[PDB]
């Protein structure tokens, strides 16, 4: 089932990726195209190379220039278009902590990186902040000042999970922490776009910390 | 995690591999070995060729022989197996619309298979049976005498669940009708095994059917 996109604010669109896996059955994932007057920005790619192409077709049948994306840790599910992004000559963004993980996991790395906790794609549209470990070690946040929209990645957790979700790679002490971490910037917002599930608001905050506290204890 | 096989009764031990990542996390996915002697059946192989090898060297570290495998629907978490025991000149059996199936996919196809509604394994030891479309169009159930043990597949659920997982393969239109065949067989039912989740009893069946109109409503 191929890529679908949908606007959710002026100028930004929720991409959303899927598998029907045997065994399971239907599972999404999300991330964002940004727009800035006719640049693109991507923020996380699909979960494979063929629906990045897809997403890539989406923007360039708009007349989109794509400019560069970021992933918000090193999974595959946030990654996986980046070798392809790359081969078309289009900037990919990680944080430096992402980009040596996916190196040492002998993954396709960004062309560029980011040192600090915070840094900005697309010239301040973009908005990333490393609010500490939680879904990983390296999760970081995307804010967007404009729509008031944090896309918080598998950090966060939507209305319809009651579990983490995959915690091999989790620090599950520090996740609510992190989450208070964001809180503490006091944004503005008015939607929270999780990894995966439906978008929700604030709330979704909240519902991570509980989640985070209780598998925690 | 990689594969769990415990005993669930006298000569049967209910494999258990794990799926992962996901926005899901870890998902549990059941077969069976069932023990004549030092004669060993497996009913579902493992979710992946890595576990398929592990519940082999699980077979072999205890001098039991692998007669046959047996695979339920020609999903993956029925059948990822069946090329590696291909490759040990194990007997690889499924429906013979099953074979087709994986063949019109292009997947491995065991090297036997059964042509009518029924067949069985082993000198008695299994009894194979397909009652109609309804997790898939090729979906079987098996049932074990000895140790009054019945594993459903992924044609049953687990009460631990109110949904069915994928149906898009499926047919709820056809599922009700495809169960109400197996407890008019009789089997003195001690034990339940679904594809997915906890061990039950014979409370797990009828469960189902309310299911199966769930979607079809
Ligand atoms: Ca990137
Ligand atoms: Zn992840
Ligand atoms: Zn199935």
């Amino acid at each position: 089932k191929p890529l679908e996109v949908i606007k959710i604010e002026d100028g930004v669109y929720l991409h959303t990726s899927f598998k029907n896996i045997e065994g399971y059955g239907l599972v999404d994932s999300n991330g964002l195209v940004v727009l800035d007057n006719n640049q693109a920005y991507i923020i996380d790619t699909p979960w494979s190379e063929e629906d990045t192409k897809l997403l890539l077709s989406w923007a360039t049948d708009r007349g989109y220039q794509v400019m560069a994306s970021i992933s918000t840790h090193s999974h595959e599910d946030r990654t996986a278009g980046i070798k392809l992004l790359n081969s078309k000559s289009i900037p990919t963004y990680t944080s430096e902590l992402t980009k040596k993980l996916l190196a040492r996991e002998g993954k396709p790395v960004p062309t560029h990186y980011f040192k600090d906790d915070e840094f900005t794609l697309g010239n301040g549209l973009i908005e990333l902040y490393y609010p500490g470990a939680g879904h990983t070690e390296d999760n970081i946040v995307a804010w967007l000042p404009k729509s008031k929209i944090l896309f918080g990645g598998c950090l966060v957790r939507s209305h319809e999970y009651e579990g983490l979700g995959y915690v091999g790679d989790a620090s599950i002490s520090s996740w609510a922490d992190s989450i208070k971490n964001i809180v503490s910037k006091k944004y503005p917002i008015q939607m929270v776009v999780p990894g995966h599930g439906k978008v929700g608001s604030s709330d979704i905050l909240d519902h991570t910390i509980d989640l985070a506290e209780s598998a925690s204890n």
